[PDB]
């Protein structure tokens, strides 16, 4: 199965994840209470960030192309597609942005 290293605030561990199991679910089953809210791809609570490897997160409904290229992942709807190293609890890192903060 793929091996996924989850790097959390409280430590790291590496676990098996099947191709048809979402990251969040695997992590929870291995004792890691990762953040989540909606569990359906429509918020940023579960965001993680890929150090290495790939996911299938086609049901994600938050992230733009930039953000995807930066390795952001909605862990509640992400299947592994390779061995992975992922940082959890990364929502701070996602810029708020908006139409009133245009950075000049
Ligand atoms: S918990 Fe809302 S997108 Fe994952």
């Amino acid at each position: 199965m793929f091996k996924v290293t989850f790097k959390t605030p409280k430590g790291e561990k590496t676990i098996d994840v099947e191709a048809d199991k979402y990251l969040l679910d695997a992590a929870e089953e291995a004792g890691m209470d990762l953040p989540y809210s909606c569990r359906s791809g429509g918020c940023s609570t579960c965001c993680g960030k890929l150090e290495s490897g790939t996911v299938d997160q086609s049901d994600q409904n938050m992230l733009d192309e930039d953000q995807l290229k930066q390795g952001f992942v909605l862990t509640c709807v992400a299947y592994p597609t390779s061995d992975i190293v992922i940082l959890t609890d990364q929502e701070s890192k996602l810029p708020i942005g908006g139409s009133e903060n245009l950075y000049f």
